[PDB]
């Protein structure tokens, strides 16, 4: 509807596939050659599917800040026979506050779907399901299942992936820059 949406629907279009694990479909967010994200709690294993294919995973790395605390997010490398459009480019250096975000989900029972969010704090130190989590940003949407793995942009920034809500508020983990130095 508005450059928002344009940049968040750019992101959709070349850079996600659709993730099964035995936790469910998640939105997937790929990032360069042939490495993606995924929230930890979708516990990806030796074999997944992407958009109905059974993959071998190369490598799958749940992340932890220096305070080993939980970031919530999984970089999973694929067996595919494609890489993805490289957006590192696109990935904040520094954890922030930002306006106007969008959170955009395709899942076979939410494809397409793209939710203005409005302003998102640096909210930080989340109990997620009863774990200690750190890095997270919150926006005042009243997010619900489905929506995990959903990616969080700026106009010119992919900034995370939603983890979680709490009926009145939803929270993403935080992409970094310094996540996908190869």
């Amino acid at each position: 509807m508005g450059p928002g949406f344009d940049f968040a629907q750019a992101i959709m279009k070349k850079n996600t596939v659709i993730a099964r694990t035995e936790k469910g479909e998640f939105t997937m967010l790929g990032v360069y050659d042939r490495v993606a994200v995924i929230p930890t709690h979708a516990s990806v294993g030796e074999i997944i599917y992407i958009n109905d294919v059974e993959t071998r995973v190369l490598d799958a790395c749940a992340l932890r800040d220096l305070t080993d605390t939980n970031l919530e997010i999984t970089i999973v490398k694929l067996d595919r026979n494609q890489k993805f459009r490289d957006i590192r480019h696109f990935l904040p250096r520094c954890e922030d506050d930002y306006n106007d975000a969008v959170l955009s989900v395709h899942t076979s029972k939410f494809p397409n779907m793209y939710i203005p969010v409005g302003q998102v704090t640096n909210y930080g130190f989340l109990n997620l399901g009863g774990t200690p989590t750190h890095r997270i940003l919150m926006y005042n949407f009243p997010t619900r299942a489905g929506q995990c793995g959903g990616v969080v942009t700026t106009t010119g920034k992919v900034i995370g992936i939603h983890v979680g809500g709490n009926g009145a508020q939803g929270f993403a983990a935080m992409l970094l820059h310094s996540y996908f130095t190869d």
